[PDB]
């Protein structure tokens, strides 16, 4: 079913704020792509893969936000008589456009964290495979669940509110599995890290946890506040979570990777 | 004739999922282009051509999926009364937009496999020529066959279902010729490869065989499930095949090429 | 509420000038992105972050202006009978689209100034954190205030003119806090700068203060000139401020950074 | 006058094929741009200009095909009752959008061939000048002639069929002049080329002659087959000629330039 | 007032040629961007600023022509009954869209000429400042003047023909001031240039003078030939002037800069 955004009329500022959020996020991710591309070579070869993954995540996020921006603009039009933006006839907005891109983002973010933790070769491949399986199952179950949010929001005609809960809970279990893999990786770093590096890797894990925990809250938003205000708040928290989880986490992880490159004698890392 | 996608009405989730699949694949291929471009120079000069071909394939795939996404959005519109996305009056969706880009993708993928296998000069040129001839004939025959899809699906007023079978079978024969060439290349690697390299090249051949085999199934889908559910499944399998056979195959092949560069003494490959 | 631009009819030259301004600013920022990307590596590694932040700012600004240009074109249409561009029925223009991109621009600009001042590590992080907090609060308060501009302009049916003043004043206080932080950074440069560097850093502070001060005037324009002429002058001052405070400030700051790099023995900086 | 494409109704497969051709060629040329930009530095500096020109040609061709694709999509719409794509009311397709871009492509292609032939300095400038004059006159005369193709095709109400022949013949004379310059350049290479280089340069000249000769046939198609089938054949041969004469010719010329760089001692060329 | 292009009906070839010119120029400038970006590092660091300015000019020109192309397509539509492209109801074309981008182009072009003349530091800054002031005043006065071209063309209901003359004459005076500055720079080159460099710098001055002089003629076209043929010829001379004054001028200037770099011992310049 269509997302809860399609069953509401929006005041000008509500709609304006949401479209600004999508534009801004797209700008953030394109600028982050430029930044990571310009700075990747400062990281040592053995960690550069994390810098490259950051670039990849920026590309994915830029496109996902840009398509949300496009769809948001196309799905609603101003109605002067009501003083509100209202659904257009032939288009329907979907918040699910972000979920399929998370298939790229989430595994990549976890993998780059494992990379900076120092895992290589088969250990790296195995942790990447576990993180991809868990993340993909989490995203797909949440993606199924998010198609029932008009039902769970009590919009007349729509049925299947229990599917929302069921698929959300299954996705939560897979989220816990990913968090357990990442905790094991951040606690068992390879390559003889310094105490500062160990603490920074732990902080990176906790930052990832805090930022990723926002997404289930936005998923549950139709249950709590199925209003225009709730939609605005949901888009705001998506914007905070997206920017933090991808760009800010990438910047922090790059700082950790640069510290490890410096501690291993990478001259560009040391001068920078 | 118009593809079977034009003769069905879509529930919101079906149409939504297909548009998300096209957007997601476009994002995957643009991010893959960025990745390959940033990492190509880690491969030794004598294998860098494969890394370059990967970049080329990403470009081709990005545009082919983006045009699919555009056309999908333009060809259908929401209908509130029916609660379904229905075909628009002036536009018709086509699934054949992917076929012509395969003219780039398929020879390039096979070629880069032959490259990493160590064939150079005239031996390389001869394998590239054979792979291009076989692949172009395969793609063109399947392309002709895919225009009789509504006829083979039993849509009234459409004739020529036998053409679907005939051109699909001819394309299958050319596919077998491609596979035979690639098997001879993966079994006769040049440049004195290590046992690990040989096994990884064989795995690459089998991965290509497995991922390319999804395309004839997707081609056959109008026969087995000419429904909206069958269309969704078709697009999902295309997404899996596209992502695997281009991006994941490129990553695996870059790993083999990097290992061969390391074993030949390429220092960037060895440090990385 | 919709910005004051939506409540006026525009002569051809007024509308034409505004759309030319948006397009020209977009061109300026894309060209600046190309320039800074091509020139970043001339700055020494310990100051290259400023060159990178300039690239980031150019990206942000390019998209912010391009989206304003798109919206401006979409929100109004020619009406030959009146000889004027008038609001279209289904779209409303918003000047607030620039405000969310300022979230990127303003902290980045301040930070790159602090970088060229020579602050590193935790001192850098702390100043970046203060400048981001102050700038985000400033931008968000001004963004809230700018939604009441038809009310402050005396357009009938719109209430809440006092919110315009209140949020503008709060934003002014946060602006003063940012200016104080930047004055402390520019007055306490690190790394033993030369007298010429010290004076150029002070000039960069005053240039930032002068260019940033145009934004509150543009914010106040609905109060003084809620006409088509006032809209034109607003957009002209916005263009001047955008170009100066981002591109010209980046060029001047790159010159200071290059001078510091030369002083510290960076050979690319010295030859250039 | 409008091109002959505007006076026909198209079956779905005819229209579909043509749009696929334009999109495919655009993808080819963008991929080619990525490839040439990634590989230009492998050529020695005294031949790198040809690699740069290949990149330029790719850019030009990509845009020329993308605009043809756009216009083709806009100029026609599906009509379900007739089962055909028919011209829209407000738009007309033009095949002349390619001709103006040839002003870039044709001189550049000839010039890069002269470059790889070894001509430098004033001799290079003189051959570039002659090739540009001849090619520009060729393109402009053919461009004038192509505006009379509805007349030459016998579409009622259109006069001036003799202009088609006259301007085509004048363009053919200028084509012969260009071929004569290129033949003299490839028969008198500079810089003491090896026999393989000499033969490969002669091959490149004959390849250019073969691929460029398709364009007058496509120009003459309105005369022989002013039908939808003839339109499809025209676009197909344009696609073959475009791809060959730009991309494949560039690849082959890069191979010659690489061989000459290896024979003059350019290490990157020798390792690759 | 709307440009004279809005008050005429266009034959198919006239409208077709104009849209081809806009597209072709956009392609030229994007290809120029790619060329200058790929070749900038061949110039020595003390002259590489000119190469960077060429890249910047390409960006600006590409966007300006692209927007003229877009606006041209949107402002007119085919009318089968009249056999002509006629103005659409809700859009009006503006030739002034190039003027604001000239704010970037003209100072940059003059400045890069002064750079290759060898002026550095404060002397360079002073000449850049004079050139920017004169050029901005020139462009703004001509921009004001070009808003009266329907009046000067004698279209009924439009007054103010004298403003066209007045602002054109003031802009001509500022053009003369620019030319005087550039003549002083080209006649007093720094860095002890060779006689060949001195003569090539003088030729660059005369080439700039010849190509820039076309713009006042195009500005005067509404007075001489306010017809569809006059519009076509104006766009043609705009295309010639744009290509020559930006791309061709950049190529010639890069040749002078390369010769100076080689004379000063820049090895990449000498090998290339
Ligand atoms: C959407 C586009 C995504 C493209 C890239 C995806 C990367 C996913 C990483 C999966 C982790 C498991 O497999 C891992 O793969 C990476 C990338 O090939 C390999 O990485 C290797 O190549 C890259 C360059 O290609 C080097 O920077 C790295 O130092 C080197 O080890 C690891 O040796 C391997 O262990
Ligand atoms: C609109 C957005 C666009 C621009 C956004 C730019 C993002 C910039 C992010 C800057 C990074 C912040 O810097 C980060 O600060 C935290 C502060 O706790 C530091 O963390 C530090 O303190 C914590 C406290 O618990 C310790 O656990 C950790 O070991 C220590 O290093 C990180 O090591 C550092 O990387
Ligand atoms: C859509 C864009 C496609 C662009 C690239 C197409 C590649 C097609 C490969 C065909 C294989 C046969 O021809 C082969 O061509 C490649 C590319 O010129 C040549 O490759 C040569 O140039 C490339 C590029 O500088 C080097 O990375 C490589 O090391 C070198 O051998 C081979 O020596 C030749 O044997
Ligand atoms: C969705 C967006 C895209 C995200 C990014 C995707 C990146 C994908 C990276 C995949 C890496 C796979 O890595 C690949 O794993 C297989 C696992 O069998 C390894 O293969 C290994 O086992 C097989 C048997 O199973 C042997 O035949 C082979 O010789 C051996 O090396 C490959 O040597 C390795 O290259
Ligand atoms: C919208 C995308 C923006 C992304 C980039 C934002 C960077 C500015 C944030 C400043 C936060 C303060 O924290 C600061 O972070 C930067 C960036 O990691 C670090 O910078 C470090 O890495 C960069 C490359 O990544 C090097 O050029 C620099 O020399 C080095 O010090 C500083 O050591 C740290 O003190
Ligand atoms: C149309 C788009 C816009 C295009 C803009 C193109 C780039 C603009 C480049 C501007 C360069 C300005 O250059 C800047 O000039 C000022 C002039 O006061 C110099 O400043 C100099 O004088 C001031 C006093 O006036 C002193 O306080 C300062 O210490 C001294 O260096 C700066 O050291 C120099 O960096
Ligand atoms: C629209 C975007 C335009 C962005 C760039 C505009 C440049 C215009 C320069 C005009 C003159 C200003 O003054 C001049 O500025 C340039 C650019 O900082 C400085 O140039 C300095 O840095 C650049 C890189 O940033 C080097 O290539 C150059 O060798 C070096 O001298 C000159 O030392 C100074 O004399
Ligand atoms: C769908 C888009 C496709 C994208 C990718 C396309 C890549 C195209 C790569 C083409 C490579 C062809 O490679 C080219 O082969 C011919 C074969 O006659 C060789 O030519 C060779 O044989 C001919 C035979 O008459 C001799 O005249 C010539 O002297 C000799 O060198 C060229 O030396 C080589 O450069
Ligand atoms: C659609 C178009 C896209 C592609 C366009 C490509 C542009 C290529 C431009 C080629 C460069 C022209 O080359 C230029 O020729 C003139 C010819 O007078 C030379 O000039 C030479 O002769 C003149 C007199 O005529 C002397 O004053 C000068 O000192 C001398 O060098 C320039 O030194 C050279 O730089
Ligand atoms: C349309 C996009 C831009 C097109 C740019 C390319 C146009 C080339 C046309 C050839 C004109 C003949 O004149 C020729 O010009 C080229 C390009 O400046 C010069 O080439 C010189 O600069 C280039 C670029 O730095 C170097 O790769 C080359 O090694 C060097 O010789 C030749 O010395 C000169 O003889
Ligand atoms: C950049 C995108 C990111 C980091 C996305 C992260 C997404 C999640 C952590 C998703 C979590 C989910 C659950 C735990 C429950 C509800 C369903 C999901 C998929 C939203
Ligand atoms: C990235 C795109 C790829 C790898 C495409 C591959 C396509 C095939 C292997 C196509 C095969 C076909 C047949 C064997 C039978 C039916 C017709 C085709 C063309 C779909
Ligand atoms: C590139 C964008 C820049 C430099 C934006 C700067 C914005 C400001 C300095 C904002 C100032 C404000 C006030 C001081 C009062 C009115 C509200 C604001 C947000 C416009
Ligand atoms: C990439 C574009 C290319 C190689 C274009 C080439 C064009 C020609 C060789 C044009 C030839 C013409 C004639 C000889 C006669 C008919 C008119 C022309 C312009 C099509
Ligand atoms: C790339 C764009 C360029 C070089 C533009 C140049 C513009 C001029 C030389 C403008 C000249 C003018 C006058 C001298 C009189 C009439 C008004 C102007 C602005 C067109
Ligand atoms: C989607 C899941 C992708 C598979 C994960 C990797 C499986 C192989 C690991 C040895
Ligand atoms: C001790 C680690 C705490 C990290 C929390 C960071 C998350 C704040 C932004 C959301
Ligand atoms: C939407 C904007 C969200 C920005 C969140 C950034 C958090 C930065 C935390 C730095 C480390 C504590
Ligand atoms: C207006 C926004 C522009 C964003 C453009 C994105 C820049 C490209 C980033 C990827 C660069 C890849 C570099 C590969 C070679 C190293
Ligand atoms: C101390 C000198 C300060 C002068 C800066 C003025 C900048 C004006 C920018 C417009
Ligand atoms: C000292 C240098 C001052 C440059 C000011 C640039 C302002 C340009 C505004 C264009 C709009
Ligand atoms: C309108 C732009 C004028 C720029 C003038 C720059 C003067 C710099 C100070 C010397
Ligand atoms: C359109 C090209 C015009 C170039 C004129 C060059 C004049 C040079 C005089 C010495
Ligand atoms: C529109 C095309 C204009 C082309 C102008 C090119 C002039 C080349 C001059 C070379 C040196 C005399």
């Amino acid at each position: 079913m269509p997302s809860i955004e399609n069953f509401l009329a929006y005041d000008f500022w509500q709609y304006d704020v949401i479209r600004h959020l999508f534009a801004f996020s797209t700008a953030v991710f394109l600028a982050g792509l430029v930044y990571f591309a310009m700075t990747a070579r400062t990281t040592a070869p053995n960690y550069r893969l994390s810098a490259n993954i950051s670039a990849v995540v920026m590309v994915s996020a830029a496109l996902e936000l840009g398509q949300l921006w496009l769809l948001w603009n196309e799905s609603f039009q101003w109605a002067e008589l009501q003083g509100s933006f209202v659904p257009v006839a032939g288009e329907r907005f979907s918040n699910g456009y972000r979920y399929m891109n998370w298939l790229i983002d989430v595994p990549m973010l976890a993998t780059q964290l494992v990379v900076v933790c120092g895992f290589v070769g088969t250990e790296l491949r195995n942790r990447w495979a576990k993180l991809t399986i868990a993340g993909v199952l989490m995203i797909l179950t949440g993606y199924v669940g998010q198609y029932f949010e008009p039902a769970v929001a009590g919009v007349p005609g729509y049925e299947g509110a229990e599917q929302f809960w069921i698929w959300g809970i299954i996705s939560t279990a897979f989220f816990v599995w990913m968090l357990l893999i990442l905790a094991n990786a951040v606690r068992n770093p390879q390559g003889a890290p310094s105490d500062e590096v160990r603490s920074r890797l732990k902080f990176c894990f906790w930052f990832l946890l805090a930022t990723w925990s926002i997404y289930p809250f936005a998923y549950a938003m139709p249950l709590f506040a199925p209003t225009a205000d709730g939609v605005v708040v949901r888009q705001v928290i998506y914007t905070v979570a997206d920017v933090s989880s991808k760009l800010v986490f990438g910047v922090i992880l790059s700082q950790v990777a640069l510290r490890r490159s410096a501690e291993e004698g990478f001259e560009p890392a040391r001068v920078a």
